[PDB]
């Protein structure tokens, strides 16, 4: 089917850009219902947590802001005591209270939680490190304790022992992250446990109550007694950086709660008014139009029409640079020009690639028609996923039903991109049984590449050159095509789809536009369409055209300018070039 | 039974069937109950809190369906490509060749979903070609 | 086949078969094995700049068509027997002309080259004079 | 700029006159000296000292710790609101190590890349 500019067009229009946005801010988690529900309910029942996203998606942010709002019973004080003058305790009186005891111990009773004894022969014996230690005190539970430690080493979680020269005493122990976060909330990243190796002794901490003091390699010290534990932990990472956790059974026992984020959410009215209060609230200055540009870019950056981008710190990013091109205003224009702007930034690959087409170092043709040869589209490996046209080759002699992938064989195609051929061949073979077995030999080859490529979205393409390679059917080289295909000559959705046709249309603009250019691409990608500005203006001036197809057959009837059947179609030519084959293979 | 209540939850007779069956399904036999004590203890803490301290058969098929729930962006994802035709899949009508097999994926908890397998047939000599392999 | 040639060497090697194949149907399939060496050569070696001379140098061997010695080759070709850029053209040229040269100028030597690397001809002036002259 | 890239030349360092040590005897590093300017270093550097991650510490969570030494007790150091513009210097390759990580996209958004040639002008010629 011919895709028309209207049926293209995704972008919100624009009523009064340059009015200013008025909007309350959002509460935190918008749009994130699963990752707030779980925190909900691991405040609810003291459980420890970890909320999983990947970056940049704000998750830390959320979650102060989250924890923010909360209330406890106010913290009780939150002393190390002696029991001994080698040894040590962890103690929690009622709050306020240590301030007192500091003084009613100076007089160097009523205190009853602070028992041992134990002190009790100085004079006894006339023998010549005593006073409790306050680590922390607070006068409200609202906000309740709060430590986000984005360093996870020992002495910042379990503190440490100074020694002022050696000895050392209770009254040299400094707290650390855990000692700062009884009775409320510690959050640690989980790379840097795995990074500072620490998670083994924290997980005794939160098991067994071990919080160890760190010492020095020199000269003795203090056995401190392991403490009941009092705080929530909420581990924050990605997907991934839990993988090392999760080979752990000790993990899933310890964090019961996962707070996954989706990396997109729903491109909604409400959403777009969320992400404007959002911005406002941050100390944009935003008007009507920046903000649905920043809300169309951010379903151009999920792919999906239907979504948008859940990254806000991505979504800022560009907002800070759209408002240093606006003077400080975030406009419509100001955020497509730092668009532009990124893009210019990262396009020397392409400024060279275009060149060296131009200059006829690269072979491409974007006209006329040829027999066996395809543009078939291909992303390129490094960010920002620049795509190009890659000029792919059939040739056919006769010989016993061989697909030869010159790619795949000399080392540079994937398993992924072998699986296609393989699943080519299973088509070709299955559909043209009258011979027998086909009486061909068909090769295939991306003719300029240099390097290891990857991924089924080839197959379409090289399906349609195998094909016109049998039947000697002169293609189209004005259109450009991506497509995955399985067995039955169905066409597959394919990645990157913008990048694929956009990389079409820079080619055949840097080389002149003829026309008739364009890309047939899968019916099943129309949701994934969101094609950038110049794209869809050619295509609305009728010089440039998208073509979805559902099967095989409907790419070659457009490449060949013909149709299989009505017959002097294509399929009779496809039969004669293999009865053809089949004669020469037989002297 | 005994032993719950011997931890502190109060609770239910609802709450300790659904337990135990809950169990057996971990146990994946009808007859059979998984004997990890600790993982059953840590369902029921689930469910008290969300049966306000009171494990009952609600609580804990509700404690089951939110941990499904806080698993499930992958499936929920997976289930609007195939509504999307992005992952093709048919669940209706005939074809030659075509079967939906089934497949558990590969992370925790183990979602289970259909993959779509096709056969093709040639003429040729005697050769079993899987594409995967 | 002696472990001295690289992925692009061999990928450049099937892409002429896939010419050679294709462009001599008469027969069915060809004829004819073709062995390719580079005499004198003990390391590895990798590109696909001697595609274009391995592809005559097979047509000479099928036609037993005497070449010219002293014109040497660099090129790649695709499967359509197109001749396709290659590097570093000033280094090659002028290296057969410094072999030329220690031997002693017969009056016709000289190189075939990519009609796509016109723009990268930027040579030595001493091959110019001996151009020129 | 700093060449190279240490951590007692990013961050300062800890004397200690015989032990103790005070407010007076920690010399700056590189990133105090360039508060309200610009601080330049090598990619290649941060990788090859390990400084990596303290530096982005220092960047996204305003920490910057003196150098101590292996020798007795010492000074809590307050993170500080940091005041600088860093530019990294390097080839193509040596940002790879360092796009690995999601952090360094995130806190360098801006790439000003060089190309390897120039048009041949006679304006180019007059500059050169
Ligand atoms: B399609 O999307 O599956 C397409 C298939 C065809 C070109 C062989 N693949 C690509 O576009 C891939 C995508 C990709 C990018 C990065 C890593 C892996 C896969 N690109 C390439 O294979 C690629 C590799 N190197 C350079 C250029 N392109
Ligand atoms: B069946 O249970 O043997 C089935 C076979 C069929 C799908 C090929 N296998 C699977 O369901 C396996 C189970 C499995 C899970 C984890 C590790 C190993 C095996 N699943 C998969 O193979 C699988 C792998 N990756 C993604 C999805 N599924």
């Amino acid at each position: 089917m011919r895709l028309s500019y209207e049926a293209l067009e995704w972008r919100t229009p624009i009523e009064n850009s340059t009015e200013p946005v008025s909007l309350p801010p959002p509460p935190p988690f918008f749009g994130q219902e699963r990752a707030r529900e779980a925190l909900e309910l691991a405040i609810r029942g003291g459980f420890h947590a970890y909320l999983v996203g990947p970056p940049s998606l704000g998750k830390h942010e959320a979650l102060l802001a989250y924890l923010s709002t909360q209330s406890v019973e106010t913290p009780p004080d939150l002393l190390y005591v002696p029991l001994s003058e080698r040894k040590v305790a962890v103690l929690t009186l009622p709050s306020g209270q240590e301030i007192h005891l500091a003084e009613a111990v100076e007089g160097l009773q009523r205190f009853p939680q602070a028992r041992a004894e134990a002190l009790r022969r100085y004079a006894e014996t006339g023998e010549p490190q005593w006073r409790p230690n306050l680590l922390t005190s607070s006068s409200s539970g609202t906000p309740p304790p709060i430590v986000y430690e984005p360093y996870a080493t020992a002495p910042r979680l379990f503190g440490r022992l100074d020694y002022l020269v050696w000895s050392t005493n209770v009254s040299l122990i400094r707290p650390g992250a855990v000692h700062r976060a009884q009775g409320g909330y510690l959050i640690l990243d989980a790379l840097s446990l795995k990074r500072e190796g620490t998670w083994e002794a924290f997980k005794r901490a939160l098991r067994n109550g071990q919080v160890e003091p760190v010492t020095e390699p020199a000269p003795a010290g203090l056995e401190v007694e392991p403490f009941p534990i009092q705080m929530q932990v909420i581990l924050v990472g990605t997907p991934e950086a839990f993988e090392g956790l999760e080979e752990d059974p000790a993990f899933s026992e310890l964090f019961r709660i996962r707070a996954e984020f989706s990396p997109t959410l729903p491109a909604s009215p409400e959403n777009c008014t969320a992400l404007g209060g959002w911005l406002l609230a941050q100390g944009f200055q935003l008007t009507q139009g920046g903000l649905t540009r920043l809300y169309d870019e951010a379903r151009r950056m999920a792919e999906q029409r239907d979504r948008m981008d859940a990254r806000l710190v991505e979504i800022r990013a560009l907002a800070e640079e759209a408002a240093v091109l606006g003077g400080g205003l975030l406009t419509a224009e100001s955020v497509e020009q730092a668009i532009a702007a990124r893009e210019h930034r990262s396009f020397l690959s392409e400024e060279e690639f275009l060149r060296a087409v131009q200059e006829g170092v690269i072979r491409l043709r974007t006209t006329g028609r040829a027999v066996g040869e395809v543009n078939s589209l291909v992303v390129v490996e490094a960010a920002p996923y620049w795509g190009r046209p890659a000029r792919l080759t059939a040739r056919a002699a006769p010989g016993r039903d061989h697909l030869i992938s010159i790619d795949r064989e000399a080392g540079l195609g994937g398993q992924i991109f072998h699986k296609a051929v393989l699943t080519l061949a299973g088509y070709l073979r299955s559909r043209y049984i009258e011979h027998g077995s086909l009486p061909v030999t068909i090769s295939l080859a991306f003719e300029q590449n240099y390097v290891s490529i990857e991924g089924d979205s080839a197959g379409l393409a090289e399906l349609v050159a195998a094909l016109s390679a049998i039947g000697n059917l002169p293609l189209r080289q004005d259109l450009a095509v991506t497509g995955a295909v399985d067995q039955t000559g169905k066409v597959l959705a394919v990645g990157a789809i913008n990048a694929k046709v956009e990389g079409f249309f820079r080619v055949c603009k840097a080389l002149g536009l003829s026309g008739t250019q364009g890309v047939i691409l899968p019916e099943a990608n129309l949701a994934n369409l969101t094609l950038r500005a110049e794209v869809l203006e050619a295509v609305r001036a009728g010089q440039f055209h998208i073509y979805a197809v559902e099967t095989a057959e409907q790419a070659l009837e457009i490449l060949a300018g013909a149709r299989m059947e009505g017959f002097r179609g294509l399929q009779e030519k496809i039969r004669a070039g293999l009865e053809a084959f089949a004669r020469l293979e037989e002297g």
